[PDB]
């Protein structure tokens, strides 16, 4: 019972065939693995751009098209501020849309019946939303408000009615313009595919629900993609890449579960020989010990790549339409794999720093972490919702924690300074408020939080370093 | 006089509890009021955005409305350089307020006498203020000025003589034009709120006080919010859940102050024994050690929610709308609430670095802090006195302790020097001694105060980790 | 001969006093020094931002009346790219100056004879440059060119000719048009002080240097500050606190001298005293020492002060108008004497951590930045040459050395590389090269020079840490 | 066999003068060397300037000349959206062609056949490029396509048939007009040369691959400099100037070739030695230690200098116009020629800490590069395809790694949050990815990998100082 075989379990490569005459098929497989996983990557990358390009460059091109007076990168400021305005905007996206095929450069087909809910099988729905009662007369500081809404839409079909348009302005929720449009992105010939039918879903909001004097008009739009009825083109290895890619995922997948079961197996064989030699229930810890994190990484990287794979010929068979999923899976198996072969060095020291600094570090790092993090909290929870009424960069949640984590890294102080300063907080109560509050949360996270944390990171260096 | 109670009284609440079967009553509270204070703020925060955004866009309609030729995002530049461009911004604000209710997609009422002081009872205002005596003729290099300043006001009263105006251009300080207008915030609906009536003061400069060929012009508003004296909506539990928040910030108010007494009686009996056992007036600082400072820190955010949820009670009952004040207060005690549950990990030396650094380091910070606060200073007047009238980040004395705090974190270094670099300080002089100043500053403050610092602090950190 | 004189000499105020009946006058001044220079510093400002102001708010107000087409930001951009236009801008610029007085905010007057050297006492000269003779035939691959340079001049007289200007536009070298104009700065009365005459230089050049098809158009200005002739305003202390300042410093000097005569007396005798007691010429780096360098610190701070004061006193008198002079010496003065008051806290060491650390430190430093200075200017000038005409942030050596000084702290450092990416430096091996002179730049300096740095900051500081 | 020379070959020029009267040449060169060569960096730069300048103003001057209604830094963003608007465009740019002489600023000439490949002979062509059979039909959602590219031109000749052109929208690929024009850049007569003939290639382009409804429409441009044939100015130094360079390099070259040479025969005999006493075969890493690698680094950075001199007088002389690549070899030469001055300061340790700290860290370096790079490599080409097609700053494989490289030293944080907050990928779920992304990225990178990479450093440079 000397078990050289525990003593073989935990050797390097070079050293499990120096002793045993083994071939590294795993450290091989990792780096054919590597390379056909970010070839794919880049495939797919191809097609997907080509997408995401014609869906935005669409979207601009109805902004173009149908939003009076429209100009690249006001987007956030379009608005009306006259009656005349909003009429005007209103029966210029209407007429617009009547003429575009004689003016579009693209291709469009009407889609009869795509007005939505509120079009009666109508192409194009026109609808104002007002309150079921409102009688708003500030001059007698009176009002009497039905909060009810109210729906009112004209149905326009292309070859009026809309032209009589009246506005309840006093009253008006909002306005909308919901019509639909087919065409077909030709440019996917450029990869070989063949083109499917996009029908985007176009809305325009003539925003009132704040009741400010300023009406704010956007246009969204929603894409839906599916293959063509009757296409011909008179015109690859992308299959064939991917089944192979798939038998290297497979192959490694076995690998490593074959690796894992005799490593469990092991560890099973240990715990009880322990058992007999010193006293019984001594092992606990180690028995977790006994797996290799490495494989269980390498196994769902796999896992993904897979799936991400099969999606990626469901997509290329036109059986579903969902490049964002298939991007993302592609891309942290891409990533997955790449960080794989660090495995490799971790038997070598020299090369192992970042990784053991990693293990002896992290609880320690875990602990700051945790007390960290209610500060961190309260001030975001805190500039939320005093700050960002007046500040851009505290618009909401996720926002204010980008601020104060770029903030905490030294990034965009002045123009957070600044932001505050242009405007004053429309009251120097909230403008002192926001010195205190930037200037405390700097110091504090820069100077002793971020020292602390770095400390924490280079201490577990010094502690794994031999000298 | 064993004095095991000395020993119960600095215990953690697990150790007070396996010791004397003593529920942690404050360690539940401090959970409970967490969620409790943040749910409050958030539900605060709905309303105030409201209120801020609906000030802020009827500033924007306002000056889309009345300000000739006006476009988003030149409000500093906005100006008129030619004696018909002032006439004619002049008159078309005069103009749309006169048609005003035709024209603006916002229900907007007149105020009958709201023409301000200068108004005797009429709605609009248009003062022009020029010297009493003014003769400047720069031909001969003389002038002859009585620098009185004569306010000269055309009363305007929505349904001519203002079209009479006829400026003194060579002796005018700057003309202004006051009027009001009611509205009533509609969108509270969607909080359930009953909509106030908003009242805002509209006064439009055109400031020559400059006298230097460009007059600047801007719009200014003030909002006073009121009650409406006969609203009516055909249509919760703020209430409710406010007087929660009370009950469970009062409750820890009283926890937190029998706590302290109990410390101070324990502190006055210790201190005496001390006095018969060994000399009289023997103990000093730690008298002041006998008192817990994250109960002080406790109580005094508990009165701050307080007052704030009194404040928010206030606000919804129509009793005063000072949004501002109130945000604060709920704001400041969130975070303190938050920061508050940090007293429970400072038994465990393992997650208490952070604060235990803080108290071994702040003397030796704030020993430094006072001679580089100095040198800071210095600097912040040098700059804002030399370089505030050439560069648009000394401006004011504010702006320039923003500007220099940033460059000591390394943020917006180029664009500072580029500020100088693109007009020179129209003097090769002043842009000499930019380059010397912000040279000599970031040196300094990058590379041996901050290093200071934070040497200060890993060492303070070096000394309590018991490595 | 126990010399405890010598031990009295290098004591503390406080110790100074203890020991010898001696009031701190010279820490007492400082205070108050600081008190009144700071308060000058502001009010000289004061004026100084008006005066600033003044000549800025001219020139904008200039291109809006002279340049066609003028829109705020566009400074660097604004050209010609046609005949057409050429000769429209000229003409506008021309015309607007004839009708000056009927236009203008301001009130300016004409300088007859103001028009230049070119101008035979004309007010305006509108003059064209040319090459003697220029036969430029791209047809023909050929040219004929006799570079001496050709002014043509046409004098404008305000109440044409100059209508009939013809541009020679294959030879043409550049379009001036030089004109004065007079105005008084009326807005100092707000200071209680005496408006003067401003003559502003106006010199719009239409330059074709480049001969690119594009021929940039910009206005300069230069201004000429003198007292009014007649001046008469119906309406301080200023010279009485100048003098008071004056006082103050003058009693600092006197004491600061006195002292550092005493001082190196002292020198001398003890240097002798050891000349007798142990060998001869055995004192070098000491007799040194024996200096106070805040001495002449304060010395020099002081006479900068007096000089500064004077000048103030002297612009107020208008005997001169040398604003930024005046302003660099206050600023300079106030940041020193700031400075100054750290000479009272450099006795007790724990508030003396800076100063100790920066005299252990600067010898290594220095000898260090000896090293790393060959490698910045290398790449200083490297970066000039190379990138400059392609790298808007490399076009000048000062510009240069700003943008690699704020890349070593890390600051705009995408900027830096997009910049590079936008254009792609039209050559490949231009881009390929910036990529390997920024990263090699940022990568060396960042990751070695810093760091050694800072580690050879904070050795000194463990030097001088007693722990 | 006591081998002196040995001690005298590592020996400091100072010491190897007090000991050999030896005048350290190698020295003084350095210094003349460096001075000599930054001189003629400038001087090259000079005219370089000149050449770059011509070619970016023309080409701006084209872009407003050609492209209707092109404004300043509308260049990525310019496009049309209509049938009206493509027309207009395309007949825009042929009639400003066809009238440039009469309107043009610069002096331009046609060039008669320079149309391109598909101008047979004509100096203008006007390709449309479309589908050999296109029928989309997205109404019935089929399309036929042969994509088999046919070209059509239209030869336009200055002094129409162009005016006829009828452009198939539905299977239009893009529109091309190729023209070319000759110019002669007079300004570098201000450098005492000659000037050249400039041949610009002018390609606009109207693209539509996309199939998108959005034709951007971009100008490029393509420059050849050829000598004049017939050029007569009536009119340096500068080759003299390159020849004195040229010998300096080539004494400097000649003296590290035989220093060189002699430290290769010292450690053969050497090496022989130390194989009598002791045993043979016995030195190894030694005898590469026996080479000076400053006199490699100086050898390579001369020869540098020579190429790029001789391609300056290749230049001037007219022979090649290759301004890159000559200022590319000038450049690094002259970087180089600074940083060789600091083989003198590497035999006093004191001023050596940046060389032997260098020397020390390296392998360290190297081993921790190895294991990050892997990482890096991973995130980059993740975000180069997941987020490459919503993220600006992901656009390629090189922009990723300056968004990722300068994302580690803290650069453009919350701005590249920013991006995709605006417009939140167009899906939630690639929002949340690039969160994690971002957020991971940036914690590891700058806590972990740069801690430990600063800590190698700092510990390199610890093993080096004495203390
Ligand atoms: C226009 O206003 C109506 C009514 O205010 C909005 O309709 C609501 O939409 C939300 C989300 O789509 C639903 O949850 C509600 O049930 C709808 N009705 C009401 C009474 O709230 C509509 O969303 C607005 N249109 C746009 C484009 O914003
Ligand atoms: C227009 O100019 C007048 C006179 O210069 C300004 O009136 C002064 O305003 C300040 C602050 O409001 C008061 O302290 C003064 O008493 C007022 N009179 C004088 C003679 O100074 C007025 O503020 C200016 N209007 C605007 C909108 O700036
Ligand atoms: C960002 C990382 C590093 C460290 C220590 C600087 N740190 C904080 O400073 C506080 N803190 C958060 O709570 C947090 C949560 C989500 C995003 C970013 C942060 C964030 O910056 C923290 C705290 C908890 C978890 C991770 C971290
Ligand atoms: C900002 C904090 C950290 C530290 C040490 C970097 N530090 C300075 O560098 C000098 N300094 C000021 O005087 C100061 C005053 C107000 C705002 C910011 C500052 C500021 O940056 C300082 C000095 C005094 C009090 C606080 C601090
Ligand atoms: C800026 C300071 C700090 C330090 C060490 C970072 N450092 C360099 O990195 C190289 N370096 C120059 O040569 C230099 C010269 C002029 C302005 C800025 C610099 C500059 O950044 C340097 C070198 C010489 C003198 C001062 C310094
Ligand atoms: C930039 C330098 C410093 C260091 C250690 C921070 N580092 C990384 O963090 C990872 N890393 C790359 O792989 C890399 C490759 C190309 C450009 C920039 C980088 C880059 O930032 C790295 C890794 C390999 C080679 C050089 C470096
Ligand atoms: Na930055
Ligand atoms: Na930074």
């Amino acid at each position: 019972d000397l078990r050289r075989r525990l003593k073989y379990f935990f050797m390097s490569p070079c050293d499990k065939f120096r002793a045993k005459g083994r071939k590294p098929c795993k450290l091989m497989l990792q780096v054919v693995k590597i390379l056909v996983v970010t070839v794919q990557l880049i495939l797919f990358g191809l097609s997907n751009q080509l997408v995401v390009t014609f869906r935005e460059e669409n979207t601009i091109a109805f902004r173009h098209l149908f939003l009076l007076g429209y100009s690249d990168g006001s987007d956030d400021t379009f608005a009306a501020y006259t009656q005349e305005q909003l009429y005007q905007a209103i029966f210029y996206a209407v007429d617009q849309y009547l003429i575009l095929p004689e003016i579009s450069l693209g291709r469009y087909a009407y889609v009869r019946g795509g007005g939505g809910p509120w079009a009666n099988g109508s192409a194009l729905a026109l609808c104002q939303r007002y309150y079921h009662r409102g009688h708003v007369d500030p001059a007698n500081d009176t009002f009497d408000i039905d909060p009810r809404v109210v729906t009112d839409c004209i149905q326009v079909d292309p070859p009026a009615s809309y032209k009589n348009l009246t506005l309840k302005f006093h009253k008006l929720i909002n306005v909308t313009i919901h019509f639909q449009l087919k065409t077909i992105n030709l440019q996917s010939l450029i990869n070989n595919e063949i083109p499917d039918c996009y029908t985007f879903s176009i809305l325009i909001t003539f925003d009132n629900k704040a009741h400010s004097g300023r009406i704010p008009i956007r246009l969204e739009t929603k894409t839906h993609i599916q293959e063509c009825k009757h296409p011909s083109v008179s015109r690859s290895f992308r299959l064939l890449f991917d089944v192979v890619v798939i038998l290297t995922c497979s192959l490694s997948f076995l690998l490593c579960a074959r690796s894992l079961l005799r490593g469990f197996l092991l560890q099973n064989e240990f715990v009880v020989f322990m058992w007999r030699r010193r006293g019984r229930e001594i092992s606990l810890w180690e028995r977790l010990e006994f797996v290799n994190g490495w494989y269980i990484l390498l196994v769902t990287s796999d896992v993904l790549t897979i799936s991400g794979t099969v999606m990626k010929i469901g997509i290329e068979a036109k059986n579903l339409a969902s490049y964002d999923v298939c991007s993302i899976l592609l891309g942290t198996s891409t990533l997955l794999v790449w960080v794989g072969v660090i495995r490799y060095l971790t038997f070598f020291h020299k090369y192992n720093i970042l990784i053991a600094t990693l293990r002896v570090a992290l609880p320690s790092v875990m602990r700051f972490c945790c007390c960290v993090a209610v500060i961190y909290l309260g001030y975001c929870f805190c500039g939320w919702i005093v700050l960002g009424p007046y500040h851009v960069k505290f618009r909401s949640l996720s926002m204010v924690s980008e601020c104060l984590f770029s903030l905490i890294n030294g990034d965009d102080m002045f123009v957070t300074f600044a932001a505050m300063q242009a405007q004053q907080g429309h009251s120097s109560l909230v403008w002192l408020f926001s010195q205190l509050y930037l200037y405390s949360f700097i110091s504090l996270f820069i100077y002793m939080v971020l020292s602390l944390f770095i400390a924490l990171i280079t201490g577990a260096y010094d502690t794994i370093k031999h000298p």
